[PDB]
């Protein structure tokens, strides 16, 4: 080295928070597929949902969601994204669309759940930040 300065410029990064990466309520529907379109199948993001209040609209890149997937009619990637609601109620939060999945509550709750049980999600779901 050059020169050496005491390490007193240096900061002690963690990092654990994931939250930011994924939630963005301020995207709507074809701003989140813009997204997911640059993401590979598993990837999501978490906004509001516009369609109910209290619901915030998961949009998912999954990596086929046809019962075939031969017979195509469909927009490519916009098909291949899939957008579910979390609607919190005074329970708490759960995916609209699948009828076995509990109340977590927090977000970060299913988030950190993704690999471990992912029921709403056709595809494991996975973090931007970790995999």
């Amino acid at each position: 080295m050059h020169h050496h300065h005491h390490h007193s410029s240096g900061l002690v990064p963690r990092g654990s928070d994931t939250s930011k990466f994924w939630y963005k309520p301020h995207l709507s529907r074809d701003q989140a597929i813009a997204l997911l379109k640059d993401k590979d199948p598993g990837a999501f993001l978490i906004r509001d949902s516009h369609s109910f209040q209290g619901a915030y609209g998961l949009a998912l890149k999954v990596a086929t969601p046809p019962p075939s997937a031969q017979p195509w009619k469909g927009d490519p990637v916009e098909q291949l994204v899939r957008h579910f609601l979390i609607e919190t109620g005074p329970k708490g939060v759960k995916i609209k669309g699948c009828p076995s999945e509990p109340y977590f509550g927090s977000l970060s709750a299913l988030v950190s759940q993704h690999s471990i049980s992912p029921i709403s999600l056709p595809c494991c779901l996975r973090i931007p930040s970790k995999d």
